[PDB]
C-alpha cells in the first residue's frame, strides 16, 4: 500500500503535495514497518451532504521508533487539496513529533506548515536536534504566517507560510526532507528512556493532540461533508487520538 502508484488521488492533487508525498514515502520505505490499523479498518473514503464530496486516503504504519505514522490525502470537490501527515513517536524513546499540513486550492498553495514539536514539558527539542536544526540556517520566504492561539505546541523552527512562487516551493519540500533526513537518523540513535521521562514525553504528545483538536478550520471541512457527530470522531480517534 505504501507506493503511491495505487492512490487514485495522486493524480489530481496539486504538484507541490504530490512531490511531499511522494518524498515522504520514500522517507518510510525502507523503514522496518508494519501497518497500523486504523479504526475500523479505514482506508477510503468519500462523503457528501448537502455541499461538495470529501474524498480521503487514509495509509497508517507503526515501527519501534513510531507508534503510528499517518499520511492522509483528501480533496474536497475539485478545489481544495489537502495533505495531512504525523509521525506520532512511542514516548519510550524521547523523540519529537513530526507533522506537516499543506492546503491548497485552484489558485496555488495557501498553507504550508511543518514542524518537528517538541514532548518535553519545557518545550525545547532534544539538544542533538537542536543542533542539526541550527546547522540548516534560518530560511527566506516572502510569505509568513502568524501560528494561530493554539499553535503554542509548535517548535522555534516550525515553518507556516503561503509559497509565493515554484522556488519557495521547492525550498519548503526540501526542508522537509532535511527534517525527515534528521529525525530518521535520531530514530537509530535513539535509547529507551525511564518510567519518569517516559511519561513527561507521553503527556506532551496528549498535549499536542489536544491542541490539534481545536482546530477549527479543519473541522469544518469534515463538517461540512460528513456532519458534527462523524467530525468529532474523525479529529478525535483518526487524527488526533489521545494514548
Ligand atoms: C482531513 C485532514 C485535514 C484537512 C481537511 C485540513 C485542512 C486545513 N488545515 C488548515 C490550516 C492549518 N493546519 C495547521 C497545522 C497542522 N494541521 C495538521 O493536521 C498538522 C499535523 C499541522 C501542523 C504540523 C495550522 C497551524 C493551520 C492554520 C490554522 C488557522 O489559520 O487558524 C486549513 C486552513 C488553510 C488556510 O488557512 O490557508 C485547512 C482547510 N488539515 C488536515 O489535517
Amino acid at each position: 500500500d505504501l507506493s503511491l502508484t495505487n492512490s487514485s488521488l495522486m493524480p489530481t492533487l496539486n504538484p507541490m503535495i504530490q512531490q511531499l508525498a511522494l518524498a515522504i514515502a520514500a522517507s518510510w520505505q525502507s523503514l522496518p514497518l508494519k501497518p497500523y490499523q486504523l479504526p475500523e479498518d479505514l482506508g477510503y473514503v468519500e462523503g457528501r451532504l448537502e455541499g461538495e464530496k470529501l474524498v480521503i486516503e487514509n495509509r497508517c504504519y507503526q515501527t519501534p521508533q513510531f507508534r503510528k505514522m499517518h499520511l492522509e490525502l483528501a480533496k474536497v470537490g475539485k478545489g481544495l487539496d489537502d495533505l495531512h501527515c504525523v509521525m506520532f513517536p512511542e514516548p519510550l524513546y524521547g523523540l519529537p513529533l513530526f507533522g506537516c499540513d499543506i492546503v491548497a486550492g485552484p489558485g496555488g498553495v495557501s498553507a504550508a506548515i511543518a514542524d518537528l514539536s517538541p514532548t518535553q514539558s519545557d518545550r525545547q527539542l532534544p539538544a542533538a536536534y537542536q543542533k542539526s536544526l541550527a546547522e540548516l540556517g534560518q530560511p527566506e520566504f516572502e510569505q509568513q504566517r502568524e501560528l494561530p492561539p493554539w499553535g503554542e505546541i509548535f517548535s522555534e523552527y516550525c515553518l507556516f507560510i503561503r509559497p509565493s512562487n515554484v522556488t519557495e516551493e521547492e525550498r519548503f519540500v526540501q526542508r522537509v526532507v532535511d527534517f525527515l533526513q534528521i529525525h530518521c537518523h535520531q530514530s537509530i540513535v535513539a535509547e529507551p528512556l525511564s518510567e519518569a521521562q517516559t511519561l513527561e514525553h507521553r503527556q506532551g504528545q496528549i498535549h499536542y493532540c489536544q491542541q490539534q483538536q481545536k482546530n477549527d478550520k479543519t473541522r469544518r471541512v469534515l463538517e461540512k461533508a460528513f456532519g458534527e457527530a462523524w467530525a468529532e470522531r474523525y479529529m478525535s480517534q483518526v487524527l488526533f487520538d489521545v494514548i
